[PDB]
């Protein structure tokens, strides 16, 4: 039952900030103007220990299947190669990714009706609001 609240289908409804947050993470001119563009579903669910994340859209579909704090290697949506791991910090799904000496951290929580997703690269964070689809 860890991860109940989070599971369903999920709908982008709005963003702050992430055209920077691609720039820090190293996203390039096309790919952000695309990908910015993108009103994705997320889909989350949960088969014993075994957490599913897919993100579908008109600009990529990806999918992570995942243990809680056991590092799993990710496509990202902008092709990065990177080492990932997940881990449940009160409550918060905290999503760490590693590539060529460079980290991100993406946070799921819980808000009222919403899963709010925040991106972090460096000093720059951007906001992603999903409602129940
Ligand atoms: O599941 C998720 C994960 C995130 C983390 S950034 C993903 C991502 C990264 C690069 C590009 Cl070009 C587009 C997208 N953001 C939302 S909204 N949902």
């Amino acid at each position: 039952h860890m991860c109940d609240a989070f599971v369903g289908t999920w709908k982008l409804v709005s963003s702050e900030n992430f055209d920077d947050y691609m720039k820090e993470v190293g996203v390039g001119f096309a790919t952000r103007k695309v990908a910015g563009m993108a009103k994705p579903n997320m889909i989350i669910s949960v088969n014993g220990d075994v957490i599913t994340i897919k993100s579908e859209s008109t600009f990529k579909n990806t999918e992570i299947s995942f243990i809680l704090g056991q590092e799993f290697d990710e496509v990202t949506a902008d092709d990065r190669k990177v080492k990932s791991t997940i881990t449940l910090d009160g409550g918060v799904l905290v999503h760490v990714q590693k590539w060529d000496g460079k980290s991100t951290t993406i946070k799921r929580k819980r808000e009222d009706d919403k899963l709010v997703v925040e991106c972090v690269m460096k000093g720059v964070t951007s906001t992603r609001v999903y409602e129940r689809a």
